[PDB]
């Protein structure tokens, strides 16, 4: 399951470097950075967070990790407004990533 999960990652990645609209959700600030951010969102979870933790098995269902990305653009989305780049991104992504999911189903 481990391998469907990294196979799928990693083969969704932007560029050789990793680049791309999400990057925004790679690297969390830190809490004084944005400490509304922690009382808005009860856990903010980035892409390294992620990463780092499946590292180590921390993930073994495909759903679950799937459930982390849905919840995480929903997350910017409350903060966030319409009208922005960073709403932008969020449908860009939730558009790729429904394509993705799809096919995978």
């Amino acid at each position: 399951k481990m391998k469907k999960i990294v196979d799928a990652v990693i083969k969704y990645k932007d560029s050789s470097s990793g680049r791309q609209l999400s990057e925004v959700f790679i690297q969390l600030p830190s809490r004084k950075e944005l400490p509304e951010y922690y009382e808005l969102i009860r856990k903010p979870v980035d892409f390294k967070k992620i990463k780092e933790r499946i590292r180590n098995h921390k993930y073994r269902s495909l759903n679950d990790l799937e459930k982390d990305v849905m919840l995480l653009c929903q997350n910017a989305q409350t903060f966030n407004l319409e009208g922005s780049l960073i709403y932008e991104d969020s449908i860009v992504l939730q558009s790729v990533f429904t394509s993705v999911r799809q096919k995978i189903e």
